[PDB]
């Protein structure tokens, strides 16, 4: 599924992301934009051999199991393939674990480099929420 911007904002808010660990809804929408371009099916192999999956590009080294990442933890206890669904429930539950892990949203490279410090409220502008 390719989410619309406001569509994803509403799903994220419904799942309780708005101000989760103090991160406003705009931060999460911005992160999704630059991690996956709002595409639940997005996958990207990383240099260490792990792969990032789904709307928030959750990683196979720590968070989900894709059966091809040695040293793999699966801290969200979920197959990575389950993070590609049109239903973002699993991705959101896992993201909640990631952002609570110590470094907040800095865990997401694209958020740190492209969202952090910016006018993230723009990402929910015009949405009926
Ligand atoms: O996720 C924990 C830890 O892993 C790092 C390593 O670069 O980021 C990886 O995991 C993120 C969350 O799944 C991915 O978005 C990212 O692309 C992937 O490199 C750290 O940034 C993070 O603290
Ligand atoms: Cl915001
Ligand atoms: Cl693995
Ligand atoms: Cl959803
Ligand atoms: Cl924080
Ligand atoms: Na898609
Ligand atoms: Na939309
Ligand atoms: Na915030
Ligand atoms: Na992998």
């Amino acid at each position: 599924k390719v989410f619309g911007r406001c569509e994803l904002a509403a799903a994220m808010k419904r799942h309780g992301l708005d101000n989760y660990r103090g991160y406003s809804l705009g931060n999460w929408v911005c992160a999704a934009k630059f991690e996956s371009n709002f595409n639940t099916q997005a996958t990207n192999r990383n240099t260490d051999g792990s792969t990032d999956y789904g709307i928030l590009q959750i990683n196979s080294r720590w968070w989900c199991n894709d059966g091809r990442t040695p040293g793999s933890r699966n801290l969200c206890n979920i197959p990575c393939s389950a993070l590609l669904s049109s239903d973002i429930t699993a991705s959101v539950n896992c993201a909640k674990k990631i952002v609570s892990d110590g470094n907040g949203m800095n865990a997401w490279v694209a958020w740190r480099n492209r969202c952090k410090g910016t006018d993230v409220q723009a990402w929910i502008r015009g949405c009926r929420l």
